[PDB]
């Protein structure tokens, strides 16, 4: 059979014990480490943490051959696919669960914390967060502005808005809250739809999963030039906040005390 | 001086992280609440014997009235441990907590672990496309909320899915079903006549996420209703529409009618 299993936030110790036991007995191990970034820990010390060798995989090699280097062996063997974070969590992975049927390969999944699901220590209630987007580098002169809409649709339901920021794994390239801001300002004065300016209240989450995470809230013409630490980051551009999200994110992320005085 | 918030993730004991267990272990004290949701796969002595110390169990009343009187001033000369099921702070009420160990001088940090509300990954649907997330409360005398058929309703608008928690009375353990959400919800219909949910409304059943065999079933509401899924837990997923891949999925993986195909996407 198959297992897609979780390795977490942050380092090797997030995996769910469940999904240790069942890496440490796996034949065969692949993983991937291009859809997120794992800051606190190495491919060695998961490797001996699993006690296993491990595969990595590029992301040619899972979507264009995952049926050829993955499922073969799979067929004669217990094989695991590692990820950061939740495999099936802004990942395109479910797919391969499809691929594996297909084959009559017998698949599961083992979850581990995601990103999703961490934001709810930055304050905001988990349930106000509406559509998600992908704030991606521009390439060449393709220059992707979808994520605009989508915090300006959610704005309007007064609905938190997270926002998955690029990464090229390959380059060692991770966007950094401040290059989503910067891009996300540049496209305000494409639209100029009123949705992203100096005066948006934006929420900075940094490397969540480690002891210390940065969470930090505030404008963005005060926070564009922080320095929030080393990447994974993660932005959420907030909806109407309740007197307890602003409260917390008074005390905890050190956002201006002036909005606690939420306008009604 | 320190408290650590430690989940225990979806379904049993091994659901902690390998962090969390390790904290856990090192830990004077340790202590857990189980009335925002409970571990329907597990006990708290299966829990309790994986970490190897005595858990003390707290109460809504003991956590939101007394929570710096029982907990916190242990963490001022201990560290403690706060075990949570899921993630920590995905249940609304925690992070205040966070809050309250500021005022007493205590340091505190978050542990997280699997949530449902990540975990419903595994139906296929994209994490991207969920919407506002709504519970479906069992109604109790003159109370009958309904809030969460405008949440579907505003979400499918705009193509977005609607993960519809349900409710879980921790205390007697009883855990409202699929079938009695959608019950439930055919009754809203009747009320607001919405066109929002109907027996031809494709629903998404999640049972028991976590474990290595949970049930995941998607289809129309007709023949879903009086569907066996499971012990519990189970949540209700309304899908906006469907991009192909997912209903490839509802159908190969979910025993989705083809008819999704034709209809859903
Ligand atoms: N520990 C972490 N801290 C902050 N942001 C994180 C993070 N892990 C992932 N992200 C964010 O999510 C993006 C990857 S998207 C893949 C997410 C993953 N399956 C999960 O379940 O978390 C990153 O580029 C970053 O913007």
């Amino acid at each position: 059979v198959l297992y897609f299993i979780g390795l977490g936030l942050y380092d090797e110790r997030d995996i769910t014990v469940k999904g240790l036991e069942i890496a440490k007995k796996c034949d065969y191990v692949f993983a991937e480490f291009y859809t997120s970034l794992m800051a606190g820990t190495t491919l060695g010390r998961i490797q001996r943490l699993i006690g296993k060798e491990i595969r990595v995989l590029s992301r040619e090699d899972v979507e264009l051959n995952f049926e050829n280097i993955v499922l073969p062996l799979a067929k004669e063997n217990d094989v695991a696919f590692l990820t950061p974070g939740d495999p099936l969590v802004a990942t395109t992975h479910a797919e391969l669960r499809i691929r594996a049927k297909r084959a009559g390969v017998e698949s599961y999944v083992i979850h581990a914390p995601s990103i999703y699901s961490a934001v709810g220590i930055t304050g905001l209630h988990i349930y106000k967060f509406g559509k998600s987007a992908t704030v991606a580098y521009p390439e060449g002169n393709w220059f992707p502005t979808s994520y605009y809409d989508v915090i300006k649709e959610n704005a309007e339901r007064g609905l938190h808005t997270l926002l998955f920021l690029d990464i090229k794994a390959e380059k060692r390239m991770y966007m950094t809250a401040n290059e989503a801001m910067e891009l996300l300002l540049k496209v305000e004065d494409m639209k100029k739809g009123g949705v992203f300016t100096d005066d948006t209240l934006v929420v900075v989450l940094a490397r969540a999963g480690s002891l210390n995470p940065t969470i930090r809230a505030g404008y963005v013409k005060d926070l564009i030039r922080e320095d929030f630490g080393d990447p994974p980051h993660i932005l959420i551009v907030p909806g109407k906040l309740h007197i307890v999200e602003a409260e917390y994110l008074v005390e905890i992320a050190g956002a201006p005390r002036e909005i606690l005085r939420v306008n009604v």
